[PDB]
């Protein structure tokens, strides 16, 4: 009400500016350091010496040979946005810069860019120059069909919307070199109208061709010195400089309701035209005064309250005195007021001038201080008699007219050659809506999982390097927990990703520095973060001496679950399992080993469910692990499964299988054809692991002669060193007693989708009763069918729960046989220590691409100003 | 395609009536000339004197695209003409009209492919 427009709060911004400035904090540091970004025109752009001429008004030649330029403009990631290279070539670099900067700004707000699909969000942007059109025409290569959407100005906002699936006004306009602030005003009005809820504003200025500079020099618009003398008595004109920046806006009540970071708030803004004057480019002092007053009225804010005004400050000897004259009419009424312009250190951006001025004002509000104005020493003589409290801070100066009782307020202004003028009022953001100082407490001293992602391996290396640099620069200014929270939840996860686990900031610095130069062929995630992983309850065979010692000594949930299961083991199976877990000799004996792996796997699953909260998208069980799988699958009770595993361990020991196991790489159908060729039905296939790996069970002599024959057949076949047989007509004496004794179990409907490997169709959810266990010890297990069903059902991420990987290669082959990419992981490696615990293994789940709750690991945390991932920059 | 709808005259423009030098008039975008002329014609059709609107808060919006005149001048190589700054930049499309009529409301030009023809009306509303 007091502001006729609904106040709008800026919740994030992005920018790519000359002198290597790609982050608002980098701009702030450069401004405080008093650095310059104007340089000589790079030769690869064009020959500056060819077109340079110090003589004014010489046709075909320019008066300036300098300018602010990016490190590169051709750099762009077509792969990340799914753009064809052929198409990406025809794209105006302005569009690419807009897209990249907008994506950076969205992430700078902590929001997931992908999360905004279908959302009622608008976008407004300004395009001024079409240098790429000039280059394409002079090259005569615009016959490419991809030029139509790659050169048309309107596509820019449309391209952003189509990339992000936004549903809200998309605008590509121009207001000469005032487009950015005009876009800000348009977005503010649109949010006030309620047509949208999130809006993006900004503009990009790309310098690529010289003819425009020559034409500008012909008008005398360019400074011969090569630096903008904004408000200085030596005002020589502006300097063309590259630039692109974007700002995200949300309604202030909505921002407060969502608690999103509020960099600042804009109370109001207005716009008008100078009208009739001498030429099309003569500013009107009265018009500027009128727009100031109109903006103030719209914001309902008194002028003397505002301390610092972000003027245009272009450096033109004609324009600057007029602009100074206009401001003194309104601002600087007795109360001292500081004057600032971003052009002094960057030059002029023909589209981003408004946006960069706004961002500089935002930073000034954030630090309550004003940077000095570069190259400035004194005002022009025409302003010597003007009476006002306005002043230009020659150095870094605290906020003028500091007042605790009033929020700090900043006025911004932008003007274009077209004559349209935009002015806006920016107010300091309110106090922290969240708990003060984020409610500090007993921060966990256990190492934190610091996530990380990027677009490519080398890009990931560079991102890690710069992030380590930044953390080193702020190892004390921030907190580890907040940084971890920001990385996990306040940042989009690019396909190429990894993580570093650390407990203290110097440790994290060292870890990041390790990878910053250390080489490793990282690969993009296979999963899309839409489904949880699939546990692999692998069977016996991978046990080793004292597997659980580290886990007991580091995972409280693991030890608690082990102690929970331990008395049931000593009751049903008749012996303690903790001693075998801590045994310094590898556990042997079908009675002794069988409950041990069950307990290990169920404890690991419980740890993942509680200490890390990762839910399984599906569950895969191997041999006796199938019951352990049903434990977490929600189909079997813990006590019932413990009774099952202990009773089967006891019962199989009666005859110790009475047979042997033979594994052959021959295909299962080919194996069946070979076996039937000799009438050796006394053996039968026991495991269906992969189309290139099968396991056959039978009596010892026949298995031995079969594997000898296959070796004579020039095909690998091994009689494994297992003590007992499985799924063979040799464990038959125990089957009846097993079925009779184990019928007391009470299975139920699984809580997690489960693939019955023993059953013919893993997709069907089994009853997993005593008969199912009789089959699991007597009928063939189709692990190949299970993994094939899981892949067909879209699941891609799999992780072995075994103490050592056993079938990761096998499932890789199954996926390779299906030709679909997959990720297979191992819970633990043979004699592999892990002081960090399963947390390190958790990183691999993230790297694969499975879904999980990050808040489960990071319930709360204040977002911070950690840097952003780099990009692939193929020219 | 070999056909289409085409104006009776495109290069035709009454630069003298609006006080425009032939040089800038030769270099100004014909689209801008057409917009200015038809805007004056619409103003008169409303029954209002265009001179009367001088010094008023009226605003202007316009949709522009297909900067083919840039292609033409690039092919001719006469980009060195200083009038190109205000003769080919899309910004002056609204700005030239505002300055000629002496209006004070916001002047803005935009591009939304083939939807500018009505999105301008929405923005004015
Ligand atoms: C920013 C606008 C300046 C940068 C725009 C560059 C235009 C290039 C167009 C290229 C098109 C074709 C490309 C391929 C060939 C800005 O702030 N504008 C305002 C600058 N200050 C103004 O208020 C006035 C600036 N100039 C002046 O002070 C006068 O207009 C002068 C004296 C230079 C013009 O002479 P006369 O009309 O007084």
């Amino acid at each position: 009400m007091e502001s006729r427009v609904t106040p709008v709060a800026v919740i994030g911004m992005g920018c790519r500016l000359p002198g290597g400035i790609n982050s608002p904090d980098k701009l702030w540091e450069s401004l405080l350091r008093g650095d310059d970004l104007v340089t000589e025109i790079p030769p690869d752009r064009w020959d500056a010496d060819d077109y340079y001429d110090p003589e004014p008004g010489v046709p075909g030649r320019s008066v300036s040979r300098w300018g602010g330029f990016l490190d590169d403009v051709a750099g762009f990631d077509a792969e990340f946005f799914g753009i064809s290279e052929r198409e990406a070539t025809s794209i105006d670099p302005q569009q690419r810069l807009l897209l990249e900067t907008s994506w950076e700004a969205i992430e700078h707000a902590g929001l997931d860019p992908a999360s905004l699909a279908g959302s009622s969000t608008a976008v407004f942007t300004g395009l001024t120059h079409e240098d790429y059109l000039v280059l394409t025409t002079t090259a005569g290569g615009l016959a490419s069909p991809y030029v139509v959407t790659g050169l048309n100005n309107s596509v820019a906002s449309g391209r952003i919307a189509h990339t992000l699936g936004l549903h809200g006004p998309a605008m590509t306009f121009d207001t000469a070199c005032s487009s950015g602030l005009m876009a800000v005003h348009l977005a503010c009005r649109s949010l006030h109208d309620g047509e949208a809820d999130l809006a993006l504003a900004g503009g990009c200025a790309v310098l690529l061709e010289p003819h425009a500079s020559v034409a500008a020099s012909a008008q005398g618009m360019l400074s011969s010195t090569g630096r903008c003398h904004s408000f200085d008595a030596d005002a020589d004109g502006f300097v063309r400089s590259e630039g692109c920046a974007m700002v995200l806006l949300k309604r202030l009540p909505d921002a407060l309701r969502d608690g999103n970071r509020i960099f600042a708030v804009v109370r109001g803004t207005a716009t008008n035209q100078d009208g009739r004057t001498e030429t099309l480019t003569m500013p009107s002092e009265d018009a500027q005064v009128a727009v100031y007053r109109a903006a103030l009225a719209a914001a309902g804010v008194q002028p003397e309250t505002v301390g610092v005004v972000e003027a245009h400050g272009t450096g033109t000897p004609i324009g600057d005195p007029i602009e100074y004259r206009s401001l003194a009419r309104v601002y600087g009424a007795g109360t001292p007021c500081a004057l600032g312009s971003a052009k002094s250190n960057m030059g002029h951006s023909t589209a981003s001038a408004g946006t960069v001025g706004l961002i500089k004002a935002i930073l000034s509000l954030r630090h309550g201080v004003v940077p000095p104005l570069l190259h400035f020493n004194r005002l022009p003589d025409e302003l010597s008699d003007v009476e006002t409290g306005l002043f230009v801070p020659q150095a870094v100066t605290p906020w003028p007219n500091g007042n605790d009782h009033t929020p700090k307020r900043v006025a911004v202004s932008s003007f274009g050659m077209s004559g349209t003028n935009v002015h806006a009022i920016v107010e300091e953001a309110p106090a922290e809506a969240s708990a003060p100082e984020s409610s500090p407490g007993d921060a966990e001293v256990g190492p934190r999982l610091f996530m990380l992602s990027s677009t490519s391996s080398d890009a990931l290396r560079q991102t890690a390097r710069q992030l380590a640099t930044w953390v080193e620069e702020h190892q004390d200014c921030v907190a580890a927990s907040d940084l971890a929270y920001t990385l996990a939840r306040g940042r989009a996860h690019r396909p190429v990703r990894t993580a570093v686990v650390a407990a203290n900031l110097p440790e994290l610095v060292e870890g990041l520095r390790e990878v910053a130069d250390g080489d490793a062929l990282y690969d993009a995630a296979v999963g899309h973060g839409d489904r949880g992983p699939v546990w692999v309850f692998s069977g016996q065979g991978s046990q080793w001496a004292a597997m659980g010692t580290q886990l007991l000594a580091s995972e409280p949930v693991f030890a608690a679950t082990i102690a929970k299961l331990e008395p049931v083991i000593a009751a049903e199976s008749g012996f303690s399992v903790t001693e075998a877990i801590t045994a310094q000799q590898t556990v042997t004996g079908i009675d002794k080993v069988q409950p041990a792996v069950f307990a290990v796997q169920v404890a690991l699953a419980a740890t993942m469910e509680q200490t890390y909260g990762v839910r399984p998208g599906a569950v895969v069980g191997h041999s006796m692990g199938e019951s352990a799988a049903a434990v977490v699958a929600g189909a079997l009770s813990l006590e019932d499964a413990a009774r099952v595993i202990c009773r089967r361990s006891k019962l199989m020991t009666r005859i110790a299988g009475a047979g042997a196991m033979g594994s052959v790489e021959l295909p299962a159908k080919q194996v069946n054809s070979e076996l039937m060729a000799r009438g050796i039905d006394d053996v039968v296939v026991s495991v269906v692991a992969s189309p290139q790996s099968t396991v056959i069970g039978g009596t010892s002599d026949t298995v031995r002669d079969l594997i000898a024959r296959w070796e004579q057949r020039d095909v690998m076949a091994r009689e494994v060193a297992v003590d007992v047989a499985s799924h063979s007509p040799q464990v038959d004496p125990i089957l009846d007693d097993l079925a009779a004794a184990l019928a007391d179990i009470a299975p139920m409907t699984p809580k997690v989708p489960y693939y019955s490997a023993t059953l013919f169709d893993p997709r069907e959810q089994p009853v997993c009763d005593g008969a199912y266990w009789v089959d699991n010890l007597r009928n063939t297990v189709q692990f190949a069918a299970a993994v094939q069903a899981a892949m067909e059902d879209g699941y891609r991420v799999f992780a072995e729960l075994s103490p050592h990987p056993l079938l990761t290669h096998a499932v890789e082959q199954t996926g390779r046989s299906l030709d679909m990419s997959v990720a297979a992981l191992a819970g633990m490696r043979r004699e592999q220590p892990l002081p960090h615990g399963l947390r390190g293994l958790l990183t691999e789940l993230h790297r694969a691409g499975a879904a999980l709750d990050y808040s489960a690991l990071y319930p709360a945390g204040r977002l911070v100003d950690a840097p952003l991932p780099a990009w692939t920059h193929a020219r």
